[PDB]
């Protein structure tokens, strides 16, 4: 599918596929039990610290990753040969409305007489989605390249060279590179999308800090992204494989015991509309 | 009315309906005495928290709930007639009122115990809805082990008849509803549904945090487009249209250990709607 | 006159008139001695707060009120009986809010930003702010809605919802209420915290607001003469001035000062600029 | 010139001119020597507060006012020919300098006397204006008691000969007057006048508050057109353009008494002007 | 040529470069090893303070500078000639994710309990970027003349003029302008884009302050920033030669001793799209 040439008409060339992306903030969808730690699914586990300059070494529950899925389109296969084209897609982030509740144990407002209301979510918020042909492609790129990140259960930079970080991981290293090919597994303290690839990827991002900034969001069922390049030309899925990535991070709420902190991530819609493109 | 067809002209081919709906905050429409409860009537009662990790029990009263109006439309019926909703002009009004800062809320200088009545603050959350159906509702929770009352509300349990699951502080496709009831639904809970109200236009908005000051504009020159991609806006089925909102400007803050109380303003809609011809 | 026809052409078929409307915060205008009161003039007076929770009386001179003005246009119709007829159509506003540099003097006697030692600068104006403006035809149509309908406003010195329904306030007026309505047909009369404009009539007038709210919010304004706010509804009429009369309708509170005692607090409004541009429209 | 007519074409019909504005905060250009004042250039002495609620009597060096300049353009002269000012690129320069942290302010760490030099934040007013003849300004202060110099700055009493009037407070249109001359005019007290300028374009912005973060974009891409609804843009009347401007970032504070010490900046102004035919 | 023709067609007329241009907060790329100063690489070394109203001697690793790179672009060239004209840039900052490490060693938001989490990432932000067929022309203004600046690597007024600064420094001074002819030389404190000069550059800046503000960025590979004029000419490249500018400081972090800040800066992508253009 080098050479792009005109859309495919007729019968079932066009398609719509929708789906939902639940957040990775860190515990993960099991167990279910609601003692045993499925109370925490939709949120990390409580966030640990480094005990020194030297020994920053977070849980892997602590630690927010990349949510994403592969979708499989109708099958479609001569030199001139068919490719399902990503053309828009309408993404919505859902359940903002649920950190209306100030009626829990968090911290309260009032610290004095431990009254007031339950302090909602707040700080720092990062939203991306994309959606390719293929998997995203990331680039590492750390705070700390001394931190100590576990090798089993997440993928690392170390997961990928085989060796330590080195200090140019803290800026741009294009040899920590990865792709986001499993679904709760990148952290996203780590891996950013790479702007150096992504030809046939779309991705949208962006991120506001701070500890007790205000989270906001907006969502309606009436605004299309338009995923078509400057030349007119979307997504071409490989394989027929569509790929959806996402992270939506609203903030961390604070327990009343050493105010610890938990992030709060929040399930992303997608419906993406396809049609057939003749490829050469 | 599966396939849309040609825009109706002639006598009364066009209609404007207009209409509003009042906050459901917590505190009902009654009693209307201020002493009895009705002084707290476009507001909650005071927030009530959990008294444990696993004791989480809000009173109805203190939840804020989604407003909702069917409107009936004039009657009209190979090929039929449907009224599709164009347009929709809509307002959130009142918010002047919160410039009253002479009240006994929590003061702004509370070494001395003076300064102004401290106005409502805090999180922000503004939706509103016309569809030809209900709103079609998404449950989602903070947490699952919430034990909300099972008479005066509609939760999750209710739709289910179980109780939640931890998936539902997540999106599970099994917990949906349809916003069918006025003042019944909690918005901590139920969310529109991206999944489906393909018959429906929502718009929404959140702004958390405690002390954030409220933000709002309001004019009479400024129209919504209710009509999709194809030109076609949400056609009435059986002639009902459905208007849905909720406006949360904050809260007010009392003198006493800081109870807080919710605060709602009222949603004016001014829908245009015309005929369509459908087969 | 209400069916619209076409533009009215030659001499004098265009005029652009311009007024300014000062704030009404709460001190009137007079007297104009700087030490019998006039010193307030610009700003409301020290708010004051209630006793308990039955007992919030204000008082007049602390509630900010709503601008007004009426503009007489010239006369058109010689014989209100003719089968067509003119009228002045308002077509396009500039409007300006003048003075928020004065809001740089951070020199005075305010609260001080150092208050161990009562020095650092005076605290500027913040907090709370609201802006609204309106043109039309007719009077500005006022929705009633009120934090509190157990609130004792004065019944001599503001227009207030018993003013207009002659019964006490009822929950409803905490919400939406239909019967609480009213019309901004006096300056400095109708306060802000009681009436909005009604968004079920004002067919024929443009309005336009914003709400900001807080204790210490920096306040925000912008103003340039190059903007233009197009009054002409969605089939290109403007509003249709009844017996040629234009109105004119504003608030424009910018947040309040804080004095050295107590914290007391004064609101600050600034004066509304409107030029407005009306052209001579054929009616049957 | 009052008709307007045709565009004037051929050798040398339009013109740039570009001019660099510095700020006028409070301490003069001179002294130069940077023990003697001069280190005070780009902003105003320590600001000093009134000593009672009659007694607020600010020094002229502590009170921020207009620049302007009056630029002459090239000689031109029944149907005459003037310069129309058609088009601005204007830019606030030095933002990048607030990123000095490093100094002897305020430190963030009050307590240990550590942290950073806490940087320039507060009140924040950014104006510019192009016109054919001086700016117009109207008078309005916060308080109409405030004792300002006679001698060193013009202020309202400068002009009407009497003492401000408690009309001075709200719009007063007796208290008039035009920009005509550099770091005189203090922005406390004049405004321009919307209800003149009928020959100059303008543009302003004020942000409020005490710690706010200062915000400025800056790029030489951006140009501001100065037509009117006619495309008519300033006429330069004896051929003199008027620039004018104040770019407020807000305070720096010291270490004793949190003094507090106005932040201003320089403006450029590229100005693209043609020969327009008037009669 | 000063005269600007027709756009050339055929075969290479048309080329796309791609860099990175890591940031220069203070300390260099070198040394590597993460516990002889390595560690700091993508930050300042830590701020100091004057210690006296005349006594402001700033540590030169504890100055952002400008980022530069000077790309040559593909040999071009009887008497009418080519160059190379910039048309258009993506570009982007990229980790702005990392920032959502809040389980380091910085000074925590529970003081009484050292606890809660590390805190982020705040403060005084500053982008911006630029693309010439020249050194961006910059020009010198100060907070303070009297700035006692480090005569030794590091490009200040002084370094220009020979003589020490003067009050006209804190305002505009046009006798203190300066090209950027070097990366991590001319600190953004001092050098500013000369909006008297630059006619064959563009650039875009923007400023936030303060010392807590919640930082805010926003990242796509779906915008694309017009370099061409008023007259449809983008920059024109002399002697083939793309000059990249740019500076992306995302506030400071925090220490847990004395509250030492540390200045933080993210890299920034650019890919630029040039065609040949015919000259006289
Ligand atoms: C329990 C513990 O100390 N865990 C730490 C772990 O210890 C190891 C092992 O588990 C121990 O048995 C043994 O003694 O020591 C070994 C190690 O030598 O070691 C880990 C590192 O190797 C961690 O340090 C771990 O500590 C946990 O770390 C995570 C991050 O990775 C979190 O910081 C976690 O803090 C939380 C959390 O779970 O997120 C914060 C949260 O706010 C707290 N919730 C409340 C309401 O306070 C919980 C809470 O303290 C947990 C501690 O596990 O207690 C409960 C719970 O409320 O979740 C108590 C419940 O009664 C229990 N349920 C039942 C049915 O028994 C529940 C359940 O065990 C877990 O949820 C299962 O995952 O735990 O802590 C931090 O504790
Ligand atoms: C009164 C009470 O204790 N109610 C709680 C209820 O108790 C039950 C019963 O009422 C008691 O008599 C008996 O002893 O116990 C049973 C149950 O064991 O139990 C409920 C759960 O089942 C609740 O716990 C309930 O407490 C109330 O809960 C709601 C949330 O659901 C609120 O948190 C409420 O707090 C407020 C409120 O009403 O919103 C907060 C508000 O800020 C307060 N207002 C002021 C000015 O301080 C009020 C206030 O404390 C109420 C308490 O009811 O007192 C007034 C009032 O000002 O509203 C006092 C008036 O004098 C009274 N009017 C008259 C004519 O007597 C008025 C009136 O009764 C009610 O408004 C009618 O609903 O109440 O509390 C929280 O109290
Ligand atoms: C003075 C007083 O107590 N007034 C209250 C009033 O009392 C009535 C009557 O005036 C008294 O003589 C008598 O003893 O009692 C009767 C009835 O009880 O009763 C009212 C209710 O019926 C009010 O409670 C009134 O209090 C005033 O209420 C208003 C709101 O309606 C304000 O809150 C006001 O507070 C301010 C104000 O005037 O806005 C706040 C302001 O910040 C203060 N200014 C300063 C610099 O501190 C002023 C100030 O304290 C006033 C109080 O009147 O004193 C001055 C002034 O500075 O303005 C002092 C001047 O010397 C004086 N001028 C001359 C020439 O003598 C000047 C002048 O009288 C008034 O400005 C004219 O209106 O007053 O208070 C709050 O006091
Ligand atoms: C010094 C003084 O008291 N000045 C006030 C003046 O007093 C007059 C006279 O100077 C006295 O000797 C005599 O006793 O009284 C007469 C008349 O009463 O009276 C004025 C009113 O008529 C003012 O009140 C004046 O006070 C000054 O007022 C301005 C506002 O108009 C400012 O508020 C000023 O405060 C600053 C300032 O200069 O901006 C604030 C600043 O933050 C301070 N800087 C520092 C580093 O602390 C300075 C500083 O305190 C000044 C005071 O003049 O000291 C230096 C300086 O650092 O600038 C010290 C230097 O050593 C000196 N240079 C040399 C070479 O000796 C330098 C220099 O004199 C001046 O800059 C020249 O203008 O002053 O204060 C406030 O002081
Ligand atoms: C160390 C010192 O005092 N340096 C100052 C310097 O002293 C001179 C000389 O270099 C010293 O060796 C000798 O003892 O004394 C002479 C004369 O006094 O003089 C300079 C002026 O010319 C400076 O004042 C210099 O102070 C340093 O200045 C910079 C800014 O220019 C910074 O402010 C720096 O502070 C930091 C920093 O390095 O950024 C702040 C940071 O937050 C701190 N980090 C931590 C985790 O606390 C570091 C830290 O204190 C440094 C001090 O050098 O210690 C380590 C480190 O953690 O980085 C400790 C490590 O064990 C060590 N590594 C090894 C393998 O031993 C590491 C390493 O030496 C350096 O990083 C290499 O550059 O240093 O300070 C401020 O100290």
């Amino acid at each position: 599918g080098m050479e792009v040439l005109d859309l495919v008409t007729g019968p079932d060339s066009v398609t719509e596929i929708e789906a939902f992306l639940n957040p990775r903030m860190g515990q993960p969808p099991t167990p279910e039990s609601l003692t045993e730690g499925g109370q925490y699914y939709g949120w990390s586990r409580g966030i640990n610290l480094a005990t020194s300059d030297t020994e920053d070494s977070p849980g892997n529950n602590t630690l927010p990753t990349w949510s994403m899925a592969k979708l499989q389109l109708p099958m479609l296969n001569c030199d001139t040969l068919q490719m399902w084209e990503a053309v828009s897609v309408k993404t919505e982030v859902v359940g903002s409305g649920s950190l209306l509740d100030v009626h829990g144990f968090n911290k309260p407002t009032d610290t004095v007489n431990t009254k007031g209301i339950s302090t909602p979510v707040e700080g720092s918020q990062y939203h991306v989605f994309a959606v390719g042909g293929e998997p995203l492609d990331l680039q590492g790129l750390v705070t700390d390249a001394r931190t100590k990140y576990k090798e089993e259960g997440v993928v690392t930079i170390k997961t990928i060279t085989k060796k330590d970080m080195v200090n140019k991981d803290q800026v741009l290293n294009p040899i920590s590179k990865a792709k986001l090919d499993k679904d709760g597994m990148y952290p996203v303290e780590i891996w950013h999308p790479d702007p150096a690839k992504n030809e046939n990827t779309r991705y949208f991002g962006n991120y506001t800090g701070g500890t007790t900034t205000p989270p906001v969001l907006q969502f309606t069922n009436t605004l299309t992204t338009v995923l078509l390049d400057e030349n007119g030309v979307g997504p071409l899925c490989k394989g027929e494989g569509l790929y959806l990535s996402c992270v939506d991070i609203m903030g961390w709420r604070v327990t009343r015991n050493y105010d610890v902190h938990h992030w709060r991530g929040l399930p992303r819609y997608f419906k993406i509309t396809l049609r057939k493109r003749w490829v050469k």
